[PDB]
DNA sequence: CCAGAACATCGATGTTCTG
DNA sequence: CCAGAACATCGATGTTCTG
C-alpha cells in the first residue's frame, strides 16, 4: 500500500507543505477559504472536536481552530526560512 | 398549550405533528432519510452537541439521536390538525 | 515544489408541491 | 393537515492546470 505521512491537523495522507504546516488536499483549501474571510462557526461540542478523514467536516469551527494551531498562516511561503 | 412554532429538536419554525413531533421540513426529512438509508454518522465530541437551526449540520448523529429521543417515529400515528 | 484557479461530482440536506 | 416526492441548494473534496 502507501506508507503513511499524515496531515498536521486531520490526519489523511499529507500532500505537501501546505500554507506552512503538512497537511492534505482539503486541510489545504479549507483553510484557504476560511482566512479568507467570515470563519464565524460555533461548535456543537465543547470546543474540542476530535477529527480524521471523516469527522473533519463535522466541525469547521474547530477544524480551522487546529489549522491555526499546526501553524498555517497565509503568507507561509513567502519567509519560509 | 400544545401545538407551538418551536421545533422539538432544532427549535427553528416548525410545520406541524412531522414522525409523531411538532417539527420542520428539515428534521422531517432527516428523520425517514436517518431511519433508512446507508449513512457513516459518527459524532466527533461525545455524542450530546447542541442541535439548532445552524450547528443541526454538524453533528447529524448527535440529530437523529435528539430525534429517536423526542419520539419521532416512521411507522407512527399520523396525526395532529 | 507549492499557490490558487477553474471543472465535475457527489453526498447531505432543505423546500415546495402534490396526492 | 400531513407523508412523501420531486426539485434545488450547499459544501467537501478531486483533478488538472498555471505561473
Ligand atoms: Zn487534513
Ligand atoms: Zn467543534
Ligand atoms: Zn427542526
Ligand atoms: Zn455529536
Amino acid at each position: 500500500m502507501k506508507p503513511a505521512r499524515p496531515c498536521l491537523v486531520c490526519s489523511d495522507e499529507a500532500s505537501g507543505c501546505h500554507y506552512g504546516v503538512l497537511t492534505c488536499g482539503s486541510c489545504k483549501v479549507f483553510f484557504k477559504r476560511a482566512v479568507e474571510g467570515q470563519h464565524n462557526y460555533l461548535c456543537a461540542g465543547r470546543n474540542d472536536c476530535i477529527i480524521d478523514k471523516i469527522r473533519r467536516k463535522n466541525c469547521p469551527a474547530c477544524r480551522y481552530r487546529k489549522c491555526l494551531q499546526a501553524g498555517m498562516n497565509l503568507e507561509a511561503r513567502k519567509t519560509k526560512k
